[PDB]
């Protein structure tokens, strides 16, 4: 088995809880290595640090799986960890039927993400090493969670492509089922595995539920990047009198309309297919003002190098959103860009508020991704979502 | 009326929403100024910027009350703002009988804090300027909120001795009443305006309520700085089998015992009068472990320059607290030091976890002070409480 020797900085980080070896921390490699191989990690002094998945072609050269030299990496190890991950959601978080079951490193299963939608589980692998155990993982999921009757492989996305793995979408194990109706609070949503723009993201669960208490009868609500209707639907079932949802994807809007029908709130909802900026300007010129405006744009920052331009994009979206909020109204604004930290997001909102001449007060704490997407204090990369609920008032 | 001339930077800030003038930003003062005097603020060019309370003995020279030269600062202006502040809690936050009614600058009433405990309003003034309108504010409170039948003046403590104001404690207006029983969720608490160890702080409301969901029947809980029993009581009624509450004040513990009796949980609790560190060391020695450990220490940091020593103290308290949490347990830790921002607090927690060899996952969003203590985005000074709920796992 190949040995990856790392430098002092790399070893120090692992000693503090890090479970990855960056290419920049590799001093040398003893033995041949191909993407996906299991290798051992050592300090220059020959001290064993751990064993894990290697990828010589990645910034993340090694994802440590175990710090115990005698522990074998196989289906049994992953099954025990998947069971632990599942129990965490059901017994600690008290989630039922619908939740993210496995969130990579946070659950000690680097490169693996598993979402449970009732009796269907979606699997996504972004580590060449973990890919070798794909089928074993699929079997383990159904063995520890009998509620799952289908494992659907959704191996697509930036992470998948970054690792150089082929994109694959198909029923991997179990019954050939790909659509289900999930319940989130009092709301229902259509979840379909096949295709895109017809999904539902679980990371915003707590924030969507948190919105309900702020909706008041007679309320007029605007969801700028509605997608399949997550926040919009929750606002409507909460009693909003009128809700307008905007999204660039025609497919996403078609599903949103279906969700509205499923929840019996089609009468109070209007979905528009189009660009956020153009649609907001039309509303602005009309002198339109909303009681609540929700901004949940796509990650504008994919690389740390794109921060400046990305933050400018957020500034422009938030400025436009703020101008559509009535005096004494509410602005809900989020960012899913991992590279944009809370402080940066906050400074950007303060700047937008200043320009729009509005005082902003916090109504909720600094919100994040749902706890089934655990934020590990020792691994900054696990955290990516920021959400703020703000009371908007004209500075006069 | 005396005039304070400011530089381009200070004026620029005010234009962005700032409501203060730092003594360092004053280019010159025209006319004699006494603490509490109302003065006008102008740019070097002669443009009016605002009017407010002056304090020639502080890093903050002026607390801006109004930016309109025509608006007179008197009881009528404050009555208007106290009413707006009160409606914010009742209509937006949906609080009913117990809440902080006014939180100084956040409600455009610098130097004034008013807490409502059912029919008793507790008033605290921290500036000489506001002190001149003390009776007018008391009358205004009862005028806009008929629910208040007594206005109690609690003008004692460091916050009061800070600006050299006289210490005073008495019923200022209304019925001679000092005690009331408040309801917070399913818990009841005795509040007595007299003294300092028979009180209850409203800023932790949402965090105390948030603890409920994490308590499992049979749980053993440790409340290290329990004061009058806030968190401890909520944990006991939520189903904890044993709750140990520690506090240095014998009087605070006497109140905690009365609160336990009021909630019918006296048999589930154990109170200890002593030092936090000494008492935790005793538990550590016996190898005691808890399902939940709550750390709510005093503000260790009081000055930017005192971050090193203050943060070291937080580290020590959190390290000691972490070693008392069982594997799979929960640590609730917070800081009320204004000078310690969220990132500094996070880094300190991360350091403590690394030293104790524990992985820490967040269970709740980044929690803060209750919304009736509004955090103004344009005024960092309004935010002071940070609170984290963490799931603790042994690294080894």
């Amino acid at each position: 088995m190949a040995r990856v020797v790392v430098d002092a900085q790399a070893a120090r980080a692992i000693g503090k809880g890090a479970m990855i070896v960056f290419k920049k921390g590799v001093v040398r490699v003893e033995g041949d290595i191909k993407p996906g191989d299991i290798v051992e990690v050592y300090t220059r002094g020959g001290k064993f640090l751990g064993k894990g998945f290697a990828n010589p072609n990645s910034n993340i050269m090694v994802r440590i799986v175990t710090k115990d030299k005698d522990v074998e990496i196989n289906k049994d190890l992953f099954k025990r960890r998947i069971k632990k991950a599942n129990e965490y959601r059901k017994k600690v978080l008290k989630y039922t039927n619908v939740y993210r079951m496995v969130y990579g490193e946070a659950d000690y299963l680097p490169g693996l993400i598993v979402d449970r939608f009732n009796d269907i589980a979606s699997l996504q692998i972004s580590s060449a090493g973990m890919e070798r155990f794909k089928l074993d993982v699929a079997e383990a999921i159904m063995e520890v969670e009998p509620g799952i009757e289908t494992v659907f492989e959704k191996n697509t996305g930036r992470s998948r492509r970054r690792e150089g793995l082929p994109e694959i979408e198909r029923v991997l194990l179990g019954k050939e089922k790909y659509r289900t109706i999930i319940q989130e609070g009092r709301a229902k949503f259509i979840v379909d595995m096949r295709g895109q723009k017809t999904g539902f993201f679980l990371d915003q669960r707590e924030n969507r539920l948190a919105l309900e208490k702020w909706v008041q009868p007679g309320d007029r609500v605007l969801d700028v990047f509605t997608y399949t209707g997550g926040f919009a639907i929750h606002a409507a079932i909460a009693g909003a009198d009128e809700v307008i949802g905007i999204d660039k994807s025609p497919r996403a809007i078609e599903t949103a309309k279906e969700n509205a029908k499923l929840n019996g709130v089609e009468d109070r909802m209007k979905f528009i297919v189009g660009s956020a900026f153009e649609e907001m300007e039309k509303l602005q010129k009309k002198g339109e003002k909303f009681d609540i405006v929700v901004l949940d744009p796509p990650a504008f920052v994919q690389h740390e190098k794109d921060l400046k331009a990305g933050l400018r994009a957020y500034f422009n979206v938030n400025f436009a959103g703020l101008n559509l909020v009535k005096d004494g109204g509410i602005l809900v604004t989020c960012s899913c860009s991992q590279h944009v930290d809370l402080q940066m997001f906050k400074d950007m909102i303060i700047a937008a508020g200043a320009k729009a001449g509005k005082f902003l007060k916090m109504l909720e704490p600094y919100r994040t991704q749902a706890p089934d997407h655990p934020i590990l204090m020792a691994s900054k990369d696990t955290e990516y979502l920021k959400c703020l609920f703000l009371y908007v008032e004209d500075m006069r």
